[PDB]
């Protein structure tokens, strides 16, 4: 059966104002009578959000692969949810997704982007990702602006996408949730069929 629902995915680097704006549109989703779920990625749902916690405070030391790939499992142990939200016709908000699995990965940890992308393949691919664009210039793991900037690299992977939306984020709050919204008003309103990654 058809996505009913939108799936709306918000990418960008540490500082980039994400949870600003994926609030900002929850609210005018919900003030404009849609229905919306908040996810954000990653998170302590179960045990394994709770190990991903460790290792951004680097209170473990974890393997490039072992960390990436939990990063990856936090996604697919919320596709159920996500599948039966959008069934129903209830929208998705999500801070952070499949891109900054790979753009993480790659950029921070070296390693190569196909064997990043893999374990994602078969996630709910949203409608639209908008990706809010601070070049990194002059706590947690990657805090580091040189760590910074490689990573605003490998996001440039995705910017050719049909599906990928640049948004300048050192613009005014404001001006940026008004640029949001504009987008999300273009979505088609009908159901579609479920797409996945890397499609
Ligand atoms: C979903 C996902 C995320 N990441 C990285 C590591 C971490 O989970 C996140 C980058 N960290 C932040 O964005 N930290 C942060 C800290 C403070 C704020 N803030 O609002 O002041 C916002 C963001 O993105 C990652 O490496 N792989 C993944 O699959």
């Amino acid at each position: 059966d058809k996505k009913k629902g939108k799936f709306i995915v918000f990418e960008g680097l540490d500082r980039s104002g994400k949870s600003t704006q994926s609030k900002l549109l929850v609210e005018y989703l919900k003030n404009n009578n849609v229905e919306v779920k908040h996810l954000y990625f990653p998170n302590r749902e179960t045990g394994i959000g709770q190990i991903i916690s460790k290792y951004l405070k680097m209170e473990n030391s974890m393997s490039n692969e072992t960390i990436h790939l939990l990063f990856s499992a936090n996604r697919w142990e919320h596709m159920n949810e996500i599948k039966s939200l959008l069934l129903k016709g209830i929208w998705v908000v999500c801070d952070r997704y499949a891109y900054s699995g790979v753009a993480y990965s790659s950029g921070a940890l070296n390693l190569n982007k196909t064997w990043c992308m893999n374990p994602d393949q078969g996630l709910i691919k949203p409608d639209v990702v908008f990706y809010l664009n601070v070049p990194p210039n002059y706590e947690e793991i990657y805090e580091k602006v040189e760590t910074q900037k490689k990573i605003y690299e490998t996001y440039k992977h995705f910017a050719h996408e049909d599906y990928w939306i640049n948004i300048d984020a050192t613009r005014k709050i404001e001006d940026i949730h008004n640029d949001i919204v504009k987008e999300v008003t273009k979505i088609k309103v009908e159901p579609e069929e479920f797409n996945f990654l890397w499609s």
